[PDB]
């Protein structure tokens, strides 16, 4: 009968998580609730105090604790988790795979005992494998488990256009299906300038330059850091798909959904054209592809698969 | 004929403090904004600078942001905010600690005078009421235009103890600490309210004192929780609502570290004190007729700021 | 719908009533039904569909409709009451009171047909005699019926002053009791530039023009305008209380709240200090007054009374 | 030394559109306001305007809002925005709707120009095309500084009718409408996206007809609700758009009524084009490359617009 607050929950207090909770505080989305190891719990308090103490300056009405505790986690309506080892240059994708499964194995069993009907959005990579690893540990609809991915990477792409044609990101778009780097199938045709396709706008050449930096674009973050991983964008594109859930917006995102027949693939978690809403996907859009995108997403699904075997 | 321009905001300083800032500055358009450290930091800055830059399509603001460590990239600045400083390591002295950082303010201001001679300067650095007095002497500019920070970012966290204690929101709680930051702070409970209804009416003493004390510790609480660094949240958005206050001449009454000419009894000092903050930046240091006990805890105050200065070379 | 958007109905479709709906929509603090009688139907759908039309061109996901059919506004979480009538030339103060008083309990029966857990939010004057008439209609708890009156005053209150010291309105604060006109009680004594007293900045008789003034404020719009009354400062307030019981904020807001006991008051509605979150008004706070602030009160309450003495 | 200062916009026309772009334009802190109407009005101007200052401090806002029927308190505005029109009346002929507006153009942008002569100037005033023409003759500004709104408010009228069609966020909707603000308006469904898939992919043809027809009739479909008035939230939030882009400088794609000068084949007049908006105002028109379909569409409508430049006196 109550008004009450949102409740999210952010697993991983690392920079990513940090930067997420601090955004759906100031845009008053809920209360959040940061969440780590018991080891780490002294940092995830002092991060989420250091949060709350801004609240009278931004002049944001929401709660943040930090805690080890997962009981604090309690009825929680959307839970991010971005616990795990990153992306880097050179990595053993198969070491990645190995240790990051058991984290999201034993983040998600304890996220279901003490919110056994929220809506999880997952960011840790490879993305593709855990997002299908929480789905299966969860026990949730497919509706209720998805994966960041194709936000993040159209939002770099969008980033190097506009700064190519000296115009507003406002007016750039971008369209992504598969995960990052290699896995990444891109419709440069399903991308404009103030609806004129980039096509018609940039030379072929330059394009794909844009293209190729897209897909090394978390790595170029890593070169420039030089001890960490990209965090601002990566928070921004999780807080885009909380807010599209909380406040059931239908928006039409790239994102990481179970695949039940959609583009010809069944059992996977893919990067596709959703709708997100607040019974979280509300549709997978099926797009009539090219033989030639048609081709390059079965090889971006050849590498789902290949992961997807690397797990126990 | 003069076209439309950004606002242009340098962030001298890429750690915590400084990108917390730039990224709340780009977020709320503010204007453009360039993120300033040491060439040995560069490519870090770059990054840090690229990756707030790629969220701006996301969370859906305008705003240049970036990272550079050629300080002729910040000409023609309103508004520099002065992060740049050293954490005191275990095995130095407070005094080489009041130097280092000394030296950081000498050669960080002239490089910034040098770019923007009109632009306005917010100081955070340690010891802040010593550190934006250097950055005044140095940069030869009236005192109307160097600004420090310390009173927002206290009366945040009162506000935020206050607002715990009594389960309202934090919009409609107030407090006023003047004097230095840390130890040498002095919250004025009397100026404190909740809803305009006076703390000590709706808090026992020896709770609010406790809220008191917990305020004066504010900055330790958080350096032992974090075991790197100090505080970058509260402290990045206290700054931004200073900035906020000169680029949009809002005239806000607020405490801020000002060069006081014979302000509650004292002169040739920064310390912090009622301010109204606008367009021509310190615009009013505001007198208060205290009590013998807030002039007293006022004096205390004072005394550590003059020790700290008595360090400077 | 898991995450269901909030719902406001506003009720009357004139000045205060559009400008609240066009706020509200913006803010995106739910969907919002806009309603007024049959024959105004076609205008009510006019000014929502131009306002739902502005969501592209500001950026919010927000449904706004027009309607004159209260089954539109059902399971509403929020009901703001604006209806009324614009007293007439040759029409007496008791038929006024009596003609709203009519519209209140039409407009109550209504809304709890369609949203008996609803919170409601009253403008419409005699605006304690008004709020009083919901309450007892409603057969409601105390807290989900609530009147404006106190944060409108406390708002030119505060314009005037931030005016004659030349500083921000976010810096000045006011605290005002009582109904409105020469019935309200501002409390100079608890009225602030950044926490400094007023009576410390301001001389008397400066300080005695302005509370004056604050008293006068609706007459001054209204001579200024010479058809109709203030809209955009009343809009404004009945979004700040919306948005304090939305999101559950607990703000102190002077609030129309039934009194039983309180400044040893007891069935009536009166302005007095409020926290205002989830469960609409969560306690009035008693402040200690000095025997001359009780005088005032107490001037105020048999002017109250003189009203409610008016109704049917 | 200069200190920093807000923008100041003039709003000509304290009626529905004005009062509502003023509000609008005061809430986000984009600058001062002035609202300037008749002598006859300058009560109710003043009253609007006080009305909006008294909801700063409680939606937090820190602007300047007065209304005025004397020029001289519009000196020095970087954006003057004209609405000022006769308000239409049951059996008023087009000839004098037209003619009288023309008068009431040329007798405004004259005080207009002589208090802001540095001044960007948007006009909304009908019929939006001719009129706009007429401030630029008369200012004897660079076609780049007398900008029309007529394509964002029919854009967003099609952006709303394709979500409610889809159920779908109008975040994730884009149209593009060239030519006049009548039924001669060109919505290019070619150009139009959900999520950047093209809408012929998404909703029949017979749906979409109908959709680009409520588009042509959007202004229409509101008086004939309204029964006294036209729409003013669109057009007040269309308004606000285009002056966000130029004072913050942010160089958006959107449809603006712009001087050609060769751009689609025509030349000397104004017209809904696609343009590049920013602190320079119009900084280019875009010339897409149109189908002979759409060519003929746009022909159509620059010959309705002619047909109104032939009534000017
Ligand atoms: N989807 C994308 O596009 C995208 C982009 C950025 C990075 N990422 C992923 O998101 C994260 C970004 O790095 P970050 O800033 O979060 O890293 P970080 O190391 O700074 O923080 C992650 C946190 O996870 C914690 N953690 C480890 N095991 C845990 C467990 N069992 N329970 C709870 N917490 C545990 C770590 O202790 C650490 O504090 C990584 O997981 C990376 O794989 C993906
Ligand atoms: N006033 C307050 O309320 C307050 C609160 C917060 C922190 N602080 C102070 O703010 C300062 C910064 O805090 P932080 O957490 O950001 O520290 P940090 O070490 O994370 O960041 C400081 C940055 O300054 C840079 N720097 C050093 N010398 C420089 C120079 N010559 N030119 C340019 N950049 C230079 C360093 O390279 C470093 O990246 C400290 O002095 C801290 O004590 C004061
Ligand atoms: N409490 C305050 O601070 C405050 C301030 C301003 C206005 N008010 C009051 O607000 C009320 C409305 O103000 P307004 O300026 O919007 O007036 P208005 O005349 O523009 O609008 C009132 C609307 O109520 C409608 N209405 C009448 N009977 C109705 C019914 N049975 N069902 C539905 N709608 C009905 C009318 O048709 C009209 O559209 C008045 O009572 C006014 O005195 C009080
Ligand atoms: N271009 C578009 O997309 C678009 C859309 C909306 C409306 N319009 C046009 O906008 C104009 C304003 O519409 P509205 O709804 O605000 O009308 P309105 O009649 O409510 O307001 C117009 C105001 O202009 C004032 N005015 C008239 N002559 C003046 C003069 N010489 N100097 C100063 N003020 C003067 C009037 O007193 C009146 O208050 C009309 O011409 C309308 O047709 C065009």
């Amino acid at each position: 009968m109550a008004m009450k607050r949102k409740k999210i929950s952010v697993i991983g207090a690392g920079f990513t998580g940090a930067t997420t909770a601090f955004l759906l505080a100031q845009k008053e989305l809920g209360d959040v609730v940061l969440v780590d190891i018991p080891q780490l719990e002294n940092p995830t308090k002092g991060k989420a105090l250091d949060m709350l103490e801004a609240s009278p300056v931004l002049g944001f009405d929401a709660n943040i604790i930090g805690t080890s505790d997962y009981a604090d986690t309690a009825d929680s309506d959307i839970v991010v988790i971005t616990a795990g080892i990153a992306r880097k240059p050179g990595m053993s994708r198969d070491d990645l795979v190995t240790t990051n499964q058991k984290i999201m194995k034993q983040v998600t069993k304890e996220v279901v005992k003490y919110s056994p009907n929220c809506y999880i959005i997952v960011l840790t990579n490879p993305v593709d494998a855990m997002t299908y690893t929480v789905f299966k540990e969860s026990g949730f609809p497919k509706n209720r488990v998805i994966g960041q991915s194709g936000v993040l990477d159209t939002a770099r792409f969008r980033t190097f256009v506009a700064e190519e044609l000296n115009i507003s990101v406002k007016d750039v778009t971008g369209f992504v299906l598969g995960g990052h780097g290699d896995d990444m199938v891109p419709l440069v045709r399903y991308s404009y300038a103030g609806g004129i396709p980039l096509e018609k706008l940039i030379p072929k050449d330059r394009l794909d330059a844009i293209v190729e930096r897209t897909r090394k674009g978390g790595y170029e973050i890593v070169n420039l850091l030089g001890n960490g991983s990209a965090y601002y964008a990566p928070a921004a594109s999780l807080v885009e798909m909380v807010e599209a859930i909380l406040k059931d917006q239908r928006r039409i995102l790239p994102a990481i959904a179970y695949l039940e027949g959609e583009y010809g693939y069944e059992g996977i978690y893919l990067g596709v054209p959703t709708i997100l809403g607040g019974n979280g996907i509300e549709k997978v859009i099926e797009l009539e592809l090219t033989e030639e995108e048609k081709a390059a997403l079965a090889k971006s699904v050849e590498s789902v698969k290949n992961v997807m075997r690397m797990l126990e």
